[PDB]
């Protein structure tokens, strides 16, 4: 079970899951997000990143692995919604 933890506009946490099929991508969250964790065989992974999205914050806060606060975080950095992000995660 591969999963992402992001933060909707409102800053709420949800889950959302991965589709394996040709790569690991995922779209239509329909509102603007903020990726927190990636999730993949119920274990937390590090040192992902992006072939074709180029966003360092997001970036910074999945390879963290301690607790964070989102509270630091602006709106800025949030991603536009319908947004087709790919994962290359390392094995």
């Amino acid at each position: 079970m591969n999963f992402i933890q992001y933060i909707d506009d409102s800053y709420a946490v949800k889950v959302k899951e991965i589709n394996s099929s040709e790569g690991f991508y995922i779209n239509g969250i329909q509102t603007p997000f903020f990726i927190l964790s990636v999730f993949i065989g119920n274990k937390r992974v590090t040192g992902v990143e992006f072939n074709n999205y180029d966003s360092l914050p997001m970036l910074s806060v999945i390879n963290d692995l301690g607790n964070i606060d989102l509270n630091v975080i602006p709106q800025n950095y949030f991603a536009t919604a319908f947004t087709e992000i790919y994962f290359n995660i390392p094995f």
